[PDB]
């Protein structure tokens, strides 16, 4: 009776490893809370080092497959897949608090089609060009909050709501 | 639970390696969709990498002999056996969202690891419309399909970004 | 889901059998009949088999109960496994279309020859073959497919759809 | 289902017997005694044996309480498991037609001083000499369960209820 | 579930290897069925081949300071500790099934002779035999019968019925 | 086991694998190179192993010109069975308690490989596919005179001629 | 040191009887072979047995070569360790006297019973008991005394010095 | 005994390819340059494959010294195995009959390896880059004949000529 | 150093007594007795006992060897330990002042069969009667090497030659 | 190895914990040396934390049997056993380095009795009441080299020769 009340906030938790076993977690909260209501805010969430990327990609899709408006929080770090669903979050409803990291770094011909997906996935919702997105995710590094609202990854910098 | 509301929903998930256990727990969720309505549609979430051929056949049969619509949704991915559950769906209602990845390639003894194969080919064949043949070709290329490509396959039907 | 499926006749022998499998399995056989000993039972069968005291367990039990009992192979029933399904009621011995059945296998010298003996004389009954017939094709190493299984005589019927 | 079995007068040895194992079965004992020290006990016998002290505490408590018990061999009973079979209610000892038996099994002293308490408990039980016991124990067999019969272990094979 | 009910009747379970959550369980159990009720006896049910000194001389200590009489009851084994608490029940309701085996043999240097010490006495009150006695007894590697052990002051009853 | 060596006499030991079968390999080369007319004994007791690695002793034993005697000691099983069959026609031996099994413990791969099984088998055996075949489903182990009859093995003998 | 024993005509057949262990003892004795075919040779059996087709690998070596072979119960021989134990040459099989002899035995079903009418058939051979004898011998979980091991026949001297 | 091999101008791939067993391999192909740079080396060539870098170390080693190379394939040369065994020189790449020959391998960087054994295998085949990139996404193997007319390798031998 | 004791005709009784340490000893027995059959046996015993048939093993080899042998405790005799070092010839029989000698300790016939074998064994060497051998081995206790001495277990305790 | 070279100068290393087998090692060679000369001094190299007490008996107990004056040396530590060992060298010849550290500190009636062993010991070398080495083993601390002097564990504190 703690994670459940936070499901009755409508507020829904991404924290950790993304695995399969996360991923189908997040995704049935997501649709539970649109059942209730297709209209009302989601709170996601986001303190997670990212995970396995069609885990990732489960839940990315799955925010985009209902109508809500996704607010995303990122506290502690979102970094790698967790930068990506951070990012994904409704425009103008994508926060983090002021002590956070985030990271977008992250067969043969597979890899490499699945990291075009993730280029793609970024241009549409940060606006940088895929050119730059490619060069961004080579590089080892984090960025600070104001970092990436610069660069379109989120919105709002809030220290208070 | 949450997973038991799922099941109020007429959703199963096979998620996850697909072994025996998977199977049987998918198989009596199946069964008890079909005791509470014949009629009205289930829901089948995949989001696996395959696992044991018989465990998946054993849903793949089940799937067949319940009277319901099954509606297949891949999200993630449907890798081996997994893509064989999503082709298996009722034609019409196999569907994937659009950054899911679909393998249908295959990453006891000699003439039995043959005989399950042969069997994998038929059964692809029969749902993908296609000529055996082609599934028996396509099979052996170690690569993933996108959504669109499994829909130009035969594999699903929908490629939905949202509900229409 | 297990407990809902005993409300409604239904055993399931899944995984490899042994001891805890068995008594499991027995205590919800004579739950049912106490039920009622009239109305039939269905045992699901996916098993690779297991340990043959425990598989004998199961066995007596089947025909130490009063009710019919209806065996349903999907997936595989292997060594202990399809002996289960050979021994449902005869009629009511199903298998899905892509289930394996094998009865191969895979203490003393004297003591496993006695065990291998009872399970001659079991498949020899419930199947029809000769004692030499069954002795000959558990030895070889192979799978059959159900249409085998019911020529053989270890089921009944191959069903994709139910009949009604 | 387990516990709906104890409410059917249904206690279980099953897998290998040892100290936890007995404790629960003889704590089930006493529970069926006192829900009624007159109505039959069904003790439900699937074990390969095991602890030697363990299977004798349950033996004990079996002869202790006043309930007639039921014994039923189903898959086996070996080693200490073919006691407690043998231990049932006179009229009452039962196996399945399948089942195996098997009465075959610290300090050099007492594990033949525990070898001697089985001997007479089997020889009281079965009817049998001590010395047939000590003999047939030797030998590294299962006996059908016709063959128990014979051997004094148990009273009825039963293929279906009577 | 089985075991609380067990605790409904006024029976404690000693059960297997005691250590120090075995015996705190065991003790909060005592104090339990002596608010119940201070004058109504409790049967502490021993199947245990011993364990930590320390642990067994809790549960003695309570057993001792609780106002109820306690009836000890040898089931399948008491060895070490398990032996000293069947022998700490009180006069005339100390008990054992005809087949258990009862040891009081044990398996800093001046911290481990002063712990037998205290067994020593402990063992020397209960049973009323000497010092000496108890030392050198204690000092052979073997089990007791329940009537060997009556004998000796470890119990008072054999009982193969009630 | 290098003073055997010196003897001519290899040694087809326990599971076989491919460092087993790179050791056998260049003892055979050894072994050739020292007298490609003399002899070469082959010991087998074996459960069998690695198909491939079985199969790399094979040719190598066709490709050597010398005779090699091989010799069924304790067992010969599976790939140890195919070893035997594959000495020099008049010089397969087994000692009389030995134990002769053909039988064996992408799914298009592990058929071709037994589809090369039955093909070594029926050529040195001068049994037809079928019966190679149909034997090789049976999981029960030859007795000498058994495999001698089979074709396996040529000698069951209890002491030297 | 086992080497120096090596070249004294000793085989020693210690420990758990396993593939390794048969193929060392029978590599060990057609060395002894080749330095002569006439001089006996030692086998000392000190083993709780083991695998049984390397027991009989090295069974069928014994008799293979023409040696005569003395074999040497000291600690133990028990299950295949008493096989080859009573596969030494007849009149030069010798166990020490606090040795322990068992020949109770502690794959398909028909395969284990075609190994164990081999062991019968060459227990009841060497020994000269029937078949019916070693039979109900080898269901009894029992040892033998150096003394009983010897008119059974499994073993002609039992010695606490040399002659 | 590898010690003595070595002597008569034979180097063993064998076993899964990692840094250690290509720096011995390496190392004993100097060896051999040293003792003669004319007389050819020859390259029995037993592995399910391995590390690309190491196979690749191999591969260069092979390339750089001067000797005339024999690839001699038994048991099979799967992944970066075949490539060695291509690598041979023209004429000298040997398989023995039973082998099995597999080019398959069972983010950016990877696909950029990948390229380059593209570039190798397009080069000592003979085949267009689209006929071994199309080859390689096929989970199989090749009978030596087939790899002969792949271009892998020059001559099936069933003993010496 | 362990060679060079053998030269010494020293062998030593050390550790945990298994079948491995028994048969290197009776080797070792047998190699000075060769040497010389009159010429004493120095055997070093520091062991907490073992495995009662490979003591018996090494009890037997000694009273089958035509030699003298001197038993040595030092650390500790226990258990088979202790009934190899009252097996030493009489008169032979040593500890050093500060060991710790103990003659404290299949079917259950068989456990008490082999106890019915050192019990007569120590007998015959304490000259000690059944019911003291016995009784004394039933208490778990450690004699000093004067109470050893008395008990008829050693014949000399020396602090030095 | 070094150690050997060691053991022609004279001197045997006591280092680490002290178990059977290292007690064994270091009386077969305080027995050669004195083979080699009985006379002349054996340097006993002591760096321990203790350990097994019987092994650590059996050592002082060789210590006392041999005729030689022995010099012990305390570098890093002498703990426990290592202590006593280090107390029982030839009177005069016991030294420390400045930096060492040095600790007396460690069935019921085995073990007393085993300790009252030690107690007579470190009575006899240290000088100490009986009363007095009872209680200094209670205390869990440790001595300086001035402070064992003091004690009677060793004579000299040697910063050079
Ligand atoms: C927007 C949802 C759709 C309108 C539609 C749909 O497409 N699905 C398929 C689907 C299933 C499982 C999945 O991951 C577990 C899916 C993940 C992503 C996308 C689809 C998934 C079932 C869903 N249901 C549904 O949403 N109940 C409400 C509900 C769900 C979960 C819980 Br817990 C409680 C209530 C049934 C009726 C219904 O119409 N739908
Ligand atoms: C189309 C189903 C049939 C109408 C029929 C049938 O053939 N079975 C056999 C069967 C058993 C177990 C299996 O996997 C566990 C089976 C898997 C695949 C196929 C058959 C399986 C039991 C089923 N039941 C039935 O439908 N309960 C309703 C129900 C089931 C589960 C739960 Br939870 C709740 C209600 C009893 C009456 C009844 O007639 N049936
Ligand atoms: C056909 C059952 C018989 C009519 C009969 C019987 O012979 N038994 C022995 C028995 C016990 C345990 C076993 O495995 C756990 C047995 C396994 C195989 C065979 C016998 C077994 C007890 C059973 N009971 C009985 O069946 N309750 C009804 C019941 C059982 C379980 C559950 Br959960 C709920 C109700 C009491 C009355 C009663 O008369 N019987
Ligand atoms: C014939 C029983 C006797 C009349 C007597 C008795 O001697 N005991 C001691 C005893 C305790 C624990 C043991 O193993 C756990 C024992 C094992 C074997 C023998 C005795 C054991 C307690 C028992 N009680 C008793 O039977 N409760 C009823 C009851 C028991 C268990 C459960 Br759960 C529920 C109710 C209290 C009244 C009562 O007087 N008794
Ligand atoms: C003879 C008990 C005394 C009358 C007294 C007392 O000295 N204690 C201390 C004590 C605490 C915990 C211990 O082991 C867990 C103790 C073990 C041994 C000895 C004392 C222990 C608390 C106890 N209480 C008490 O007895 N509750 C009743 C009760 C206890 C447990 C449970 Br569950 C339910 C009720 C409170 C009132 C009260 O006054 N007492
Ligand atoms: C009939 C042998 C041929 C005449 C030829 C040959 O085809 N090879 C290739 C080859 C190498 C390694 C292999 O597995 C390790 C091979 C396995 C199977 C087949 C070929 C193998 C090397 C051999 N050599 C050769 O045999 N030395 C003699 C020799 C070998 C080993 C040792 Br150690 C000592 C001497 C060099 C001269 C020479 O020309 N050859
Ligand atoms: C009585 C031996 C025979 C006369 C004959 C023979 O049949 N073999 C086959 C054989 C090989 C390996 C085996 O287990 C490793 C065998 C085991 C059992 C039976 C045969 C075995 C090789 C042996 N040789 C032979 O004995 N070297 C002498 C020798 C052996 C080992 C060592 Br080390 C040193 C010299 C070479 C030529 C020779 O004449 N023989
Ligand atoms: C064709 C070799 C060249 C002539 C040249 C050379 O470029 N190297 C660099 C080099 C080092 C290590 C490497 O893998 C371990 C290398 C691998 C690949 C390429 C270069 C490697 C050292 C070599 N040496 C040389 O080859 N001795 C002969 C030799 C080597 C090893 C052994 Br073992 C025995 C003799 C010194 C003299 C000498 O000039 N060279
Ligand atoms: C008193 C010894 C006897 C004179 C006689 C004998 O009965 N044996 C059998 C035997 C073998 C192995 C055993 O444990 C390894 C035995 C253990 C206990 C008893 C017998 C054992 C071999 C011994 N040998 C012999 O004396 N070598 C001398 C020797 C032994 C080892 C080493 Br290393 C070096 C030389 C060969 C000729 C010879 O005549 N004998
Ligand atoms: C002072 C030694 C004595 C003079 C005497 C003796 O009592 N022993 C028994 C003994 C053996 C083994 C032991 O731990 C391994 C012992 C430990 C402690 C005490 C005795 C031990 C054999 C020794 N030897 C002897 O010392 N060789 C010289 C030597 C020893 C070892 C090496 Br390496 C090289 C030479 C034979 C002649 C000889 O007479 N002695």
């Amino acid at each position: 009776d703690i994670y459940s009340r936070l499901l009755r906030e409508r507020i829904v938790c991404v924290m950790g490893p993304i695995d399969d076993s996360v991923a189908s977690l997040v995704i049935a909260q997501l649709l539970f809370l649109q059942s209730e209501s297709n209209k009302k805010p989601i709170h996601m969430y986001i303190n997670s080092p990212g995970g396995v990327v069609t885990a990732g990609l489960a839940i990315y899709d799955t925010m985009q497959y209902i109508l809500n408006p996704i607010c995303t929080w990122c506290v502690g770090q979102a970094a790698s897949m967790g930068s990506l669903l951070l990012a994904a979050g409704t425009p103008g409803m994508r926060h983090s608090l002021p002590n956070s990291r985030i990271m977008i770094h992250q067969q043969a011909e597979e890899i490499m089609k699945l990291k075009k997906q993730l280029y793609n996935i970024y241009a549409k919702h940060t606006k940088q060009s895929l050119q730059v997105i490619e060069s961004a995710m080579e590089r080892d590094r984090y960025m600070s909050p104001m970092e990436a609202q610069e660069f379109g990854i989120l919105d709002k910098v809030l220290v208070h709501p």
